[PDB]
C-alpha cells in the first residue's frame, strides 16, 4: 500500500510506519558548511573485485540488482565504519524530470537521480537480522547528473524492458559495480535510516561528493518502467524518492576539507 502517489506517498508514511517522524530518518539536506571535517576518519575501503549479481528485479518502487551475498566477496569498510559490511543489492530514485530526483541534497541542490549500494553488517549474519540493528547497514550513495554516458550503467539500462513492470524480474550475471563509481571517494557521513518504509533506524550513511554523470538518453530509460504490474493501468516509474528530512540531533562528518 505505500507508494509514491498524492494519497499514499511520503507524506502518508507515518502511519503505518511511526517511525517515519523518529529522531534519525533519511534522507537530509547536507550542508557542506555545517558538516565538520574530521582528520581522524579512515579512507573509505571499497572491495567489488569479486562482485557476484545475479538478478535484477522491478518491486513496484524501483529495480533492485541483487548479488551472492553468501561469501565475504565484495564488501565495505574503514571510513566511519567498525567491522566488515557485505554488498547486497543497489538501485536508484529517480525524477519526472532532470531538476530533481536525487534523497540527498547538498546545500539544497536536488541531483537528477541517487544510486545506493546496500551493505550489511557481517557481525549480524544476515540482512534480515542487521536490519533490526543500529549498526545493521552501510550504504554508499552516489549522486548522478546529466551529462556524458556513464558506459559502466547500459548494461542496466538495456535490460530495463524486460522488466517494466512490478513483479518482473530477469537473471543478471557478471554486472561488475565498480563501473558506477566517481574517481574520487571523498565523502560525508551520518546516523540515519532506510528511505523507503519500514524506515528502520540502522544506517551509517556514506554519501561521495563527487556524482557521476549519466547521459539524457540512460535516465530516460529508468523513466519508462512501470509502478504498475503488468495489465494494470500504465502509471510510470518517476519521482520514487523521499524528501529532505529534519537534522533533528545529528552532525554530518566530512573525510575531506
Ligand atoms: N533506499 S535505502 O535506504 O538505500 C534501502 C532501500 C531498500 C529497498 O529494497 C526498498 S523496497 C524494500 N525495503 C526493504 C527493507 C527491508 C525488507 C524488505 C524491503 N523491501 O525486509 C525486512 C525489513 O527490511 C533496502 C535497503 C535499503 Cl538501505
Ligand atoms: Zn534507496
Amino acid at each position: 500500500h505505500w507508494g509514491y502517489g498524492k494519497h499514499n506517498g511520503p507524506e502518508h508514511w507515518h502511519k503505518d510506519f511511526p517511525i517515519a517522524k523518529g529522531e534519525r530518518q533519511s534522507p537530509v539536506d547536507i550542508d557542506t558548511h555545517t558538516a565538520k571535517y574530521d582528520p581522524s576518519l579512515k579512507p573509505l575501503s571499497v572491495s567489488y573485485d569479486q562482485a557476484t549479481s545475479l538478478r535484477i528485479l522491478n518491486n513496484g518502487h524501483a529495480f533492485n540488482v541483487e548479488f551472492d551475498d553468501s561469501q565475504d566477496k565484495a564488501v565495505l569498510k574503514g571510513g566511519p565504519l567498525d567491522g566488515t559490511y557485505r554488498l547486497i543489492q543497489f538501485h536508484f530514485h529517480w525524477g519526472s524530470l532532470d531538476g530533481q530526483g536525487s534523497e540527498h541534497t547538498v546545500d539544497k541542490k536536488k541531483y537528477a537521480a541517487e544510486l545506493h549500494l546496500v551493505h550489511w553488517n557481517t557481525k549480524y549474519g544476515d540482512f534480515g537480522k542487521a536490519v533490526q540493528q543500529p549498526d545493521g547497514l552501510a550504504v554508499l550513495g552516489i549522486f548522478l547528473k546529466v551529462g556524458s554516458a556513464k558506459p559502466g550503467l547500459q548494461k542496466v539500462v538495456d535490460v530495463l524492458d524486460s522488466i517494466k513492470t512490478k513483479g518482473k524480474s530477469a537473471d543478471f550475471t557478471n554486472f561488475d559495480p565498480r563501473g558506477l563509481l566517481p574517481e574520487s571517494l571523498d565523502y560525508w557521513t551520518y546516523p540515519g535510516s532506510l528511505t523507503t518504509p519500514p524506515l528502520l533506524e540502522c544506517v551509517t550513511w556514506i554519501v561521495l561528493k563527487e556524482p557521476i554523470s549519466v547521459s539524457s538518453e540512460q535516465v530516460l530509460k529508468f523513466r519508462k518502467l512501470n509502478f504498475n504490474g503488468e495489465g494494470e493501468p500504465e502509471e510510470l516509474m518517476v519521482d520514487n524518492w523521499r524528501p529532505a528530512q529534519p537534522l533533528k540531533n545529528r552532525q554530518i562528518k566530512a573525510s575531506f576539507k
